[PDB]
């Protein structure tokens, strides 16, 4: 089997991407944030505290003929941005892009933090990191990908995120029309439950490539590119007037600037992030200070190749017995 679904930016900045997901019988379609940095499939639901729902579409298990309470199971998750959610668990039929899993754990939110309530465009998350991170207790649950794997034509999924445009998540096949050149594969460590890999270095603009190992994670659920302070300083030093602002919470730059590209290494291959991908616009409405898309990972404890980086590539998440990541230009 295979599946193929379109993923759409939630706003003009590509702050996140939503993908429609069918849950239950008859189908209830929710728009979920596919997150390769977590391992829970959770939804706004009929159980969510009413004051914490503001425009989201909810899953109502009592309207699904295939929903079953997973008795005694609870979940609770905290993300890198300080957001959180928790609740109970149902099993139900879940389909993505024509690919169906029966018996998928669908984590029903009873509580969500303010950042979720305030984002009316995201109806929940679909985790695509390794199932070792799943938070369901007392019986840990599998991700949609792990449950689909054995049925797929190839044990892979691919992320093809758009810049200010829709893109695609494919499951079970590699669309050889969706990228240019060849795919470079690189080793993954699953020790922390992430798609963790080591970049071979970077360049700023037209500058020389610096060969240096940068361990980090491929995380579709993180907007920006978070790298070591040395790398980030080297980037922003090439933008007149850029500075790190403790008041704003990272590097800002004059909105009049033209940003340089950023290149990262994948083995001997190179992925170029155009400068315009690194512009996240005014820090507040009407400001002439703009927020940067490359930020320091210091104090986060891991480097994160988030959407800024991943949307410059066609990315293969190879879930074979020995997992690997692949990157191609596009």
């Amino acid at each position: 089997s295979t599946g193929s679904a379109t993923t759409t930016p939630i706003d003009s900045l590509d702050d996140a991407y939503i993908t429609p997901v069918q849950i239950g019988t008859p189908a209830q379609t929710l728009n979920l944030d596919f997150d390769t940095g977590s391992s829970d499939l959770w939804v706004f639901s009929s159980e969510t505290t009413a004051s914490e729902v503001d425009g989201q579409t909810i899953y109502t298990p009592s309207k699904s003929t295939t929903a079953k309470l997973l008795s005694g199971a609870t979940w609770s998750i905290s993300y890198g941005d300080g957001s959180s959610s928790s609740g109970d668990v149902y099993t139900d039929t879940v389909s993505v892009g024509g690919l169906t899993v029966t018996g998928q754990a669908v984590e029903s939110a009873k509580k969500v933090s303010s950042s979720f309530t305030e984002d009316s465009t995201i109806d929940g998350l679909l985790g695509l990191a390794f199932s070792t991170l799943n938070t369901v207790s007392p019986t840990q649950q599998k991700t949609f990908f792990d449950n689909a794997k054995a049925s797929l034509d190839s044990p892979v999924f691919t992320a093809d995120l758009g810049y200010h445009a829709p893109g695609t998540y494919n499951f079970g096949f590699i669309d050889t029309t969706a990228y240019t050149g060849s795919i470079t594969y690189t080793a993954v460590s699953t020790k922390q439950g992430f798609w963790e890999w080591t970049s071979t270095g970077y360049a700023v603009g037209s500058g020389t490539f610096k060969s240096t190992s940068i361990d980090g994670i491929a995380d579709t659920g993180t907007t920006l590119l978070y790298l070591p302070a040395t790398v980030v300083s080297a980037y922003w030093a090439q933008v007149s007037g850029a500075k790190s602002s403790s008041s704003v919470g990272g590097y800002v730059f004059p909105c009049s600037a033209t940003l340089p590209s950023f290149t990262f290494g994948v083995g001997s291959a190179r992925i170029v992030i155009p400068g315009d991908y690194i512009d996240f616009g005014p820090i507040s409405t009407g400001s002439s200070s703009c927020f940067g898309g490359i930020q320091s990972s210091a104090g986060i404890g891991i480097n994160i190749f988030g959407d800024v980086a991943l949307k410059a590539a066609f990315v293969v998440f190879n879930g074979a017995t020995t997992p690997t990541l692949g990157f191609a230009s596009k």
